[PDB]
């Protein structure tokens, strides 16, 4: 639950812990390159870029309820994730407790590119990170989602 887990080749899973200063010897060895960094603002002293010189980042203000519109950055997300993958590197996707909104957002890029529906998707992420619960204004726009890039 504190650390990260590599979800599919060269995209991993984790909590704000994860990319903590103490964490670079773990982000080098896993070659990470790319991190989305998802938090409310209020979350903002606990949750940020911490190595400004060493990777590209993507920050996220969102806030983990069912009303929160995550959809509108699921184009975004899967432009930066193609784009890490693609050149060879690779991307940690983390909020707060790597449940909610981390988990959405990582769901929304594998429904997509490995052509899933949400409850295998959802499982599939699961048997990886057994603690993820994306809350269901999250799972109703993944959902939405889907319709969208399928019309």
């Amino acid at each position: 639950r504190r650390e990260m887990q590599e979800i599919l080749p060269g995209l991993f899973l984790g909590p704000y812990s994860s990319a903590m200063k103490s964490k670079l010897p773990v982000l080098q060895k896993h070659g990470i390159t790319h991190i989305i960094c998802i938090r409310q603002n209020i979350e903002a002293n606990f949750i940020k870029p911490n190595f400004q010189q060493l990777f590209r980042y993507l920050v996220l203000d969102i806030a983990d309820n069912p009303v929160e519109n995550i959809i509108r950055f699921f184009p975004m997300t899967k432009e930066f994730i193609d784009g890490s993958l693609q050149m060879g590197g690779k991307v940690l996707v983390h909020g707060n407790a790597g449940i909610s909104r981390s988990a959405a957002f990582v769901i929304a890029y594998i429904m997509e590119t490995f052509g899933m529906k949400y409850r295998d998707a959802f499982a599939y992420v699961q048997e990886r990170r057994f603690c993820i619960n994306p809350n269901a204004g999250f799972v109703h726009q993944l959902q939405e989602y889907e319709a969208i890039y399928l019309a």
